[PDB]
């Protein structure tokens, strides 16, 4: 009856895929056709209108505002002092936001502690695909962070940044 | 009674048995979803061409056409929601590759007031997109193109080119690879 | 019918397991990672004691991992092209992809060329930051820092810190030890 569960799961996958294509014009991972993104967000205590894919990892204390879109394959790590994210943010596919790292733990052969620092992002921000935000970063409001960036330092409001490591390119007023 | 306890136990047993089978038959260990979902059958169900495969972990939005013998890797995004995405035959769409026809920059930056911006995207045949390549909306990639890993492609790429970088630049031709 | 009942039970189990992880483990994980235990998975794959690996990781072919190594989510450990060896006390961050093959020629030749392969090795006490990509044939010594978003195309000696796409030696890693 593990053969039975497997067959029932393959059937359900087929049926959910068919449903999703016909009704929502998309095909998702199996996990994402069980989990509703808005119900998941609500269960995690996020603000109304916020949505989060099944494939996201949310660690520790994470607060998120209203109407924020948390994409697939994301990491929201508030384990090292908490992570706060505002309203109307785009947290694109693959974005990873941290409040700790294990560099010293590893390099020390297992001896050093994990290093921790809180991180914060304002409202009306766009974090592009595969952006990495390290511990301790404060991102102000209305910020654009381009795809593939690595943010190592605070970003003031109304800035657009880009690069690994990210640098301020211009202001974001043209997008507003 | 105790229904979800029984379901959890059977899921754990199934995971152990599927992992065992995949190790023995296919010398790999995959996410649980990828040991339920068959990559070729999934491609079939999405109407992709013969020989095409796609992992469970992929997201396919809107109108996406894919040719024959194309490999769509894990953790990928094939977003055809903003006027369609077309991909040719014999392409490597590596793990982590994200291909877009829309973005939500202005929508966010305007505090939720601006529309989503959209533009169709197209990729030819015999192309390699390396791990974690990001292709933005409006981009047209010709045939026989190499995009190196970690690239961000902001503009059209002619056939027979090799590109690299964030943003990506043409560094040479791809003839060495053909 | 029977599939609608399975769906409802899966939704219930998702809610229950999420509550469990939030309240006991202070986290919310993908559904797949709330079925598979990371240490038991690592044990099933033959990895050293103390090692863990997320459900979302793909492990291909022959792969050896030492003790107390953390293999993150959304990772690729590809030992299909002559094997991959990883030491002990390593952090293999989220998104890291480690290869021993590629399919560039196969695609660019229209499906005619063979897959190219080369073994890869990483020492002990190493850190690979988020989204690092390691290509085939690479050897990384002990006590190396690879910064986030790096692409590693060549061997890295012990006690180095590297960064970039492609990655270059920036300094030594002694300060982290």
């Amino acid at each position: 009856g593990h053969m039975i569960l497997l067959k029932e799961l393959k059937e359900l996958f087929f049926l959910r895929t068919t449903y999703y294509l016909k009704k929502y014009n998309r095909s998702l991972p199996f996990g994402d056709m069980i989990v509703d993104r808005w119900d998941k967000a609500k269960l995690l205590g996020f603000g109304e209108g916020t949505s989060i894919y099944d494939s996201s990892i949310v660690l520790g204390e994470v607060k998120v505002g209203k109407d924020t879109w948390i994409g697939p394959n994301t990491i929201l790590d508030g384990s090292g002092g908490g992570l706060i994210i505002g309203s109307n943010c785009s947290i694109s596919a693959g974005v990873q936001i941290y409040t700790h790292d294990t560099v010293r733990k590893s390099l020390s052969g297992g001896k050093a502690d994990i290093d921790k620092a809180s991180t914060r992002i304002g409202s009306d921000c766009y974090l592009g695909p595969n952006t990495i935000i390290v511990k301790g970063v404060k991102i102000g409001d209305r910020v654009v962070v381009g795809a593939n960036s690595l943010v190592l330092k605070d970003i003031p409001s109304d800035c657009k940044v880009f690069g690994s490591p990210a640098v301020i390119i211009t202001d974001s007023l043209n997008y507003q």
